[PDB]
């Protein structure tokens, strides 16, 4: 019905752009969902960067680790786009401020430490999201290599739907408990490269959760997010976009718009 409409102007979007856009949305008060591509691969760029901070946060609940514990990497060449990373290398960072640098500034240092000490690698990011039963998830390589957004190249992807469900079971579910949970949500409400994207596309004093990511190949770039709308119970927005070219720049806008259609949809 109107689920119909919103796919004319996501259809007319992308080809406006000559790419492809891949919107999952869920209103978590009526059961309302839309999908428009919700089940096809897109490349997640840093946007695991927020589940990876969810797969500490386990862990921390667990007690299998502490989150004021030091982590030290003074001699450690640290990768490109680590700007937190970098400016405490010489007394290094608690595990929990690592973990949230990674979500909040998409640090990429904090990324690969963070996976080679503790998640045990791509695969052990992998293996996370298999537990919280998303079967389209899949990290292969490291920071910056899986950035690389080649069209058809199924390593480091996922669906927007598969996104969604897990931003759900993981902002919103059962996962963490309460007081970890809300850890979970400050992190993602604290972002700081997503006010052009999902943020913008909604009604200034909703609070929105987010973790962006952006590729530099194929124009990739994407957003998810958990919104608290005013009177009204929260929202779960995933888009994900890809252009045809290699030399082709993201849209920040377009995410933008696609968050703006998508929100209509399950309203
Ligand atoms: B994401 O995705 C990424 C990657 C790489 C770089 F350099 C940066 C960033 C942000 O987010």
């Amino acid at each position: 019905n109107k689920s119909d409409a919103a796919a004319k102007q996501i259809k007319k979007l992308e080809e406006d752009f000559d790419g492809r856009i891949g919107v999952f949305a869920i209103d978590t008060g009526s059961g309302n969902t839309f999908g428009y591509r919700s089940d096809e691969r897109f490349p997640l760029c840093s946007s695991f960067k927020g589940f990876l901070a969810a797969a500490v946060l386990e862990r921390v609940q667990q007690k299998k680790l502490d989150i004021n514990q030091k982590v030290k990497y003074e001699s450690r060449d640290l990768e490109y786009h680590s700007p937190i990373t970098t400016k405490y290398k010489g007394s290094g960072m608690t595990l929990g401020d690592m973990a949230s640098a990674a979500l909040q500034y998409s640090d990429n240092g904090a990324t690969n430490i963070i996976m080679e000490r503790f998640l045990g690698g791509p695969e052990g990011m992998t293996k996370f999201m298999r537990s919280i039963g998303d079967n389209e998830f899949r990290l292969d390589r490291w920071e910056l290599e899986l950035n690389t957004a080649i069209p058809g190249d199924k390593r480091d992807t996922s669906t927007p739907k598969a996104v969604a469900n897990s931003l759900n079971k993981l902002a919103l579910g059962n996962v963490l408990n309460a007081k970890v949970k809300a850890i979970y949500q400050n992190w993602l409400k604290g972002n700081t490269t997503g006010d052009a994207r999902i943020r913008a596309s909604v009604p200034a004093d909703w609070v929105v959760g987010d973790k962006t990511g952006s590729c530099g190949a194929y124009g990739t770039a994407n957003d998810y997010a958990v919104i608290w709308p005013k009177n009204r119970a929260p929202l779960i927005v995933s888009i994900y976009t890809t252009r045809k070219s290699k030399d082709d720049k993201h849209s920040d806008k377009t995410i933008a718009e696609a968050s703006r259609i998508a929100i209509q949809a399950i309203d």
